[PDB]
């Protein structure tokens, strides 16, 4: 009604007086007269004229014979007296490249969210996200054509599922005219792009993802106004959706309706489990504060939480605007999760340095625990990091080849144990050497031939995901100080960092990282829980083409004081590696 305007505006199928047809509604308070033109009219605007309404400003009409499948637009007389063809803002399907225009299809049946999908979005869940641009994941060999939604449901769902990810994150699949925007310069907010098939196909892709046990996070764009093809600027002749560089007018009721309404659309009518909002800073800009942007995010989040609890939202915000992932009543904004850009910048800068200069930059691996409780973090290695001459993640690493791969493997070992949910952009899991190209398939060829270093990283990421999801200690208490404790925080001259993760029932898994090529034998450190400890993950294993250094079985604790603790372990730490230890019941 007042929240889901997509249910009454646009083109919908109805039958009045007995006979069937479709009814068209468009919001335009100004503008002299408005008509519907399509395949049922010879595109003649003199035929079917619409009637405007007073206390809404909506032109409407019920055209008999006009059915699902035909194309249509609106021929209007702009409030300044101009003749302009407009596509429906609430178009559910469209046609890209060789034109622009709306379709008649109506709304899809609608999806009631199951309980396993709500459980998976929670703060106590393991959450590991595979971020993908549908247009450049893979391509057909012969001709370089895109995979359709249905082919992605048969190839991209099983892959993300086998690799052990819990979530799939899509770069924007709303209709957009150019591939170079990656989806962030949209023209139709309610239509899945037609690049990969119909909107029912997309719906089928989401069903398949649910059926495989994945949740789906969709990149959502309320921060970028349609500045293309004349799709939403000067709509009726006045600044309908825009202000008075082209930004939204979040102040108006109906505009806020068009945006909020779009959010319930994806979650209820496509079964989307979460929404991510980018450039939140670009939206809410202390002194520039756009009061109406801050309030729009707060109302969206509040309404979502009330109308579809179980679904959550995530945000990227680059100015440390306090309280991004906190309840509205204080700081506010009201997002469930926040991208940890600081950690991504810190660990990468650290990771980049010659292993030999790391002793002077230790503070880049520790500093992130100081503020881990001010926001609910996702640790993101996303698309922004591998474009525009920023190099891939693997090209950031130092040394000859084997060293770059050992470094990258150790980093993932660190990343997957650090408080925060995980996000990995496609191509990173097999260590692509080249930067991402939206125009081409990923470098899947690196994985051709006999077992190689890239298979090694790919196997690691899978074990990393599987292990991480098995042990509560690794995910239960990310956002509670009890969940993480330092064991060795100040071994700067050797670059060794050891800490513990802790589940609700007190169980500890020990994480040790060696960030230099020098292997450490008989490395002694204090523990809280004496007994028998055993490796469960070792990034230097030869299964990932490491050198296979390690502890080769159970190691018992010694009652020998160390680092202020009554008991200790003496271990091998493999070079440029991280390991995880679990305690054996006795
Ligand atoms: O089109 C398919 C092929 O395209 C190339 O650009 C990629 O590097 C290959 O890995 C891929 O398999």
């Amino acid at each position: 009604t007042h929240l889901r305007p997509y249910e009454t505006l646009g083109a919908h199928a109805d039958t009045m007086d007995g006979v069937t047809g479709t009814r068209f509604s468009v919001w335009a308070p100004n503008a002299r007269r408005v008509s519907v033109v399509g395949q049922f009219n010879y595109w003649d605007g003199r035929r079917h004229p619409m009637r405007l309404r007073k206390e809404s400003g909506i032109w409407e009409l019920f055209i008999p014979g006009a059915h699902n499948g035909q194309l249509y637009k609106y021929e209007m007389i702009d409030a300044n007296g101009n003749l302009r063809l407009k596509s429906d803002p609430y178009a559910f399907e469209a046609q890209m490249r060789p034109e622009t225009a709306s379709l008649i299809c109506g709304l899809p049946e609608k999806v009631v969210q199951t309980e396993e999908r709500k459980k998976a979005n929670q703060f106590d869940a393991p959450i590991s996200i595979y971020e993908v641009h549908l247009g450049s994941w893979r391509r057909h060999t012969d001709n370089n054509f895109w995979l359709s939604y249905r082919e992605l449901a048969d190839q991209l769902v099983p892959y993300a599922k086998w690799m052990g990810f819990t979530h799939l994150e899509l770069l924007p699949i709303n209709e957009h005219p150019f591939d170079g925007s990656w989806g962030y310069q949209p023209t139709g907010l309610y239509a899945p792009t037609r690049r990969f098939g119909t909107r029912d196909d997309f719906r089928y892709f989401i069903d398949a993802a649910h059926a495989a046990g994945l949740n789906v996070i969709l990149d959502w764009v309320p921060g970028h106004f349609p500045t293309d093809d004349f799709a939403l600027a000067e709509f009726d002749g006045t600044n309908l959706y825009e202000h008075s560089t082209l930004i939204y007018n979040y102040g108006r009721r109906e505009v806020s309706n068009f945006l909020v309404g779009n959010a319930l659309y994806w979650i209820e009518r496509f079964g989307i489990d979460a929404l991510r909002v980018d450039a939140v800073a670009s939206m809410i800009y202390g002194g520039r504060e756009n009061l109406e942007a801050i309030e729009f995010l707060r109302n969206t989040n509040r309404i979502l939480g009330e109308q579809v609890s179980g679904a959550v939202t995530m945000a990227e915000e680059s100015t440390d605007f306090p309280g991004v992932s906190r309840p509205q009543d204080m700081g506010g904004l009201g997002f469930w999760y926040k991208w940890n850009l600081g950690w991504m910048h810190d660990t990468l800068d650290y990771m980049k340095l010659d292993p030999v200069y790391r002793q002077y930059h230790h503070d880049k691996l520790t500093f992130g625990i100081l503020y881990n409780y001010t926001e609910n973090f996702v640790l993101p290695l996303s698309h922004d990091e591998v474009v525009h001459g920023k190099k891939s993640i693997l090209d950031r690493m130092p040394g000859d080849a084997w060293q770059k791969f050992a470094n990258l493997r150790a980093y993932y070992g660190w990343m997957w144990a650090f408080p925060g949910k995980k996000l990995l952009f496609m191509g990173n899991e097999f260590a692509q050497g080249r930067e991402w190209n939206h125009d081409a398939s990923l470098d899947w060829h690196l994985l051709e031939g006999g077992d190689n270093w890239h298979h090694g990283v790919q196997r690691l990421v899978r074990d990393l995901n599987l292990t991480y999801r098995h042990h509560k200690a690794m995910h239960e208490l990310d956002f509670d100080p009890y969940g993480f404790e330092w064991l060795v925080v100040d071994d700067k001259e050797r670059s060794v960092l050891i800490f513990v993760r802790r589940d609700k029932e007190g169980n500890e898994i020990i994480v040790a990282s060696n960030f230099t090529p020098v292997p450490r034998h008989d490395y002694r450190f204090g523990i809280n829980q004496p007994g028998k400890w055993r490796e469960i993950l070792n990034t230097d294993s030869m299964h990932y083409h490491g050198s296979n250094a390690g502890n080769g079985g159970t190691v018992h604790s010694d009652e020998i004081a160390s680092h202020g603790r009554q008991h200790s372990l003496s271990l091998t730490l493999p070079p440029l590696a991280t390991i995880w230890l679990v305690r054996e019941a006795e």
